């Protein structure tokens, strides 16, 4: 079998990487933790196994066969290449080496077959994209995309785990001690690495990431990039509007799309829950539709609220959720490494 | 003066409409508040004057120059006709009155010339179509609207207390009691009309009121219809999706629009920082944005994240968020009150063309 490194071990996406990897097919002689020297020493279980956490160094790489990285893009951008350079196997969950030409960005029920073609890096694209994708490729397969407008609903999870604390915090001031939601103090959210903090709690934050020269967000591009990347479609017209709720887990999205051709709504719906990954609910008359509380804890990408626009032909509506750890970085992460394993391109 | 009646005064909405109605500049001789027979005999403050809640009936309306109705559809079908015919004029905060051709549905800095025209009742809109509408208009005036595709994060108190509390609740029973979100008990959300109620905390809801036979919810239709009437345009394409989220007031949209000219993105600011009701607050180098919890409690309107399609020439984006109690309701409902007033068109009706229930 194999070594398989997770660097970033002890974060939130990290503890989902180590769950998905407990929980997969990949044959794992060996198992090592990686973080900053501040988590080095400590330790963390694989299945009964007690793990000590190690520092990440430009010299830790060696013997391991697949390494997965999900430590921040400056971590990756430090150490994935000298990783690479050892022989190792990465694939990556950071923005970093995203739309390098040389760096496949997949997602396996879309796009396996770029894996084919990797020269030491793979990259797992941004949640938000990740969840557009499996609901929107059995569409674009039938009837074409010549653009998509979508509105996300993200969860806290998304900006790491002192997000997540951030907001139970809030919340509980808030709700116990009745301090006015615009007065509550905030350090983290909407963005680690940009100047001013919100609060959260009772809110809805029009920004994840910081802010690009278009005034569009770094997610917001993300997203737009990603998808062209993805479905190797430069002609796809997408803009995105990014919107932190609170919420722990689970992104939801607002997906607008034009096809190509008209595409009846009766067999969109049955493309969806015909491709896998993707799990049509969608059952208006008793009230089903995908809802985050629901998805967490689930590799499935939920798809429904579908319909024709009013009035643009080819328009269609549709709400689209998932676990933003797990299908959105972990498990897409981890279901890479298995594809890597099964298709012979762990070299 | 005059004698303002408060239908539903005892509900989320109806303090608001209290409080705005205790700020305004309606000159008011005599309040009464009406809400139903089980609140009937209790009492409620008007400034420091303790008011007798009055049971809402076909009689409780004699004597009443304004009402101002926010106790459900149901209450103001059966009993606004009554009002007008006492010679009331109504507000009505309700869905019921929206599309009926002899009512003037409004927003007072769009359209408040539709109030010339009333037959006893003037509308006010829902509050996810007024925020946009107050948004919006600025735009259509300059370089016209062919279409609007919206995104809604709206808030529970648009639910009534009811969901305000169960909001309440529910996040305690999660933070405090250690309850999976998933295993928690709804009563209410997302429509109190409906089957299947589902939790709210750490959720997001895409259902608002109940689903109508296009696979679009009521209140998507509402943003959708309630447009084309407010703006005078059945031309303007609008499609919504309404979706709860656990904010507990202002709600928040993202707004899609395609003009008819290309409207330069900073003329577009302009124009909306320039219409009254409506606030700028876009400097995304300082993260300013429209904020729900900094919203509440105003009156305005507020707008950001403005900024061009990447693709589409006449395509904008942008992100509004108003005070949902407030413009979206009580306020919207008070300022239409007060125009009335300024405008001389508190007045009896000649002709009843209202069915009687
Ligand atoms: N696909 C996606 O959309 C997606 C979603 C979420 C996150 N991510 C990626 O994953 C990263 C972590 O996200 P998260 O939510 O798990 O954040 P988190 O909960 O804050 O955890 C951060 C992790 O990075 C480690 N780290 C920080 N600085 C480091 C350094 N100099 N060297 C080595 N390790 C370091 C931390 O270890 P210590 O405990 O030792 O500090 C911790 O394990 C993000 O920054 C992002 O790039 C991607
Ligand atoms: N424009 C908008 O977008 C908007 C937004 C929110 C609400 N509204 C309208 O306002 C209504 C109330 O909303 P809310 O949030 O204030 O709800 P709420 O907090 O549940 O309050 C309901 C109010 O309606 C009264 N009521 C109920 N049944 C009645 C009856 N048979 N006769 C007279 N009054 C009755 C209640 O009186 P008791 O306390 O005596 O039960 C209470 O005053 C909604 O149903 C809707 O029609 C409009
Ligand atoms: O670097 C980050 O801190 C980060 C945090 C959350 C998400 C992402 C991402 O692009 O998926 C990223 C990122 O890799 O840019
Ligand atoms: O009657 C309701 O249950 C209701 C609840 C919240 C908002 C509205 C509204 O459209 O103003 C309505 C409404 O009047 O339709
Ligand atoms: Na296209
Ligand atoms: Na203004
Ligand atoms: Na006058």
């Amino acid at each position: 079998g194999y070594t398989v490194a997770v660097v970033g071990a002890t974060g939130a996406v990290g503890a989902q990487m180590i769950k998905m990897l407990e929980e997969s097919t990949l044959p794992i002689d060996k198992i090592r933790y990686l973080a900053s020297a501040r988590s080095a020493g400590k330790s963390l279980k694989f299945k009964d196994q007690d793990i000590t956490i190690e520092e990440t160094t430009e010299t830790a790489f060696e013997g391991v066969d697949i390494a997965l990285f999900s430590a921040g893009s400056s971590t990756s951008a430090k150490y994935a290449p000298y990783a690479v350079k050892a022989g190792v196997v990465v694939v990556d969950n950071t923005s970093y080496f995203r739309q390098n030409p040389d760096v496949p960005l997949v997602v396996p029920e879309v796009n396996a077959h770029a894996l084919d073609a990797h020269n030491g890096i793979i990259a797992c694209p941004n949640c938000s994209t990740i969840q557009m994708m499996v609901a929107l490729e059995p569409v674009r397969q039938k009837w074409g995309l010549d653009r998509i407008i979508v509105s996300t609903y993200q969860a806290v999870s998304g900006a790491g785990m002192g997000a997540i604390l951030e907001t139970q915090r809030e919340l509980r001031e808030v709700l116990n001690d009745g301090v006015k939601p615009c007065d509550l103090h905030a350090e983290i959210l909407p963005s680690g690495g940009d100047k001013k903090h919100y609060p959260i709690a009772f809110n809805a934050l029009p920004q994840i990431d910081v802010f690009t020269d278009n005034d569009y967000t770094y997610e917001e591009m993300k997203m737009t990039k990603e998808t062209k990347k993805i479905m190797e479609d430069d002609s796809i017209a997408v803009s995105a509007t990014c919107v932190r709720i609170p919420v722990l887990s689970a992104h939801s999205e607002s997906v607008y799309i034009e096809t190509k051709e008209v595409a009846p709504i009766e067999e969109v719906k049955a493309a969806i829950a015909a491709f896998p990954g993707a799990v049509l609910e969608d059952d208006v008359a008793h009230q089903i539709y995908p809802q985050a509380i629901n998805a967490v804890g689930s590799r499935d990408t939920f798809v429904g609220r579908i319909r024709k626009d009013l009035d643009a032909e080819k328009g269609i509506h549709m709400w689209v959720v998932s676990d933003n750890l797990l299908k959105g970085a972990a498990w897409n992460s981890v279901q890479i490494a298995e594809t890597l394993h099964e298709r012979g391109l762990v070299r």
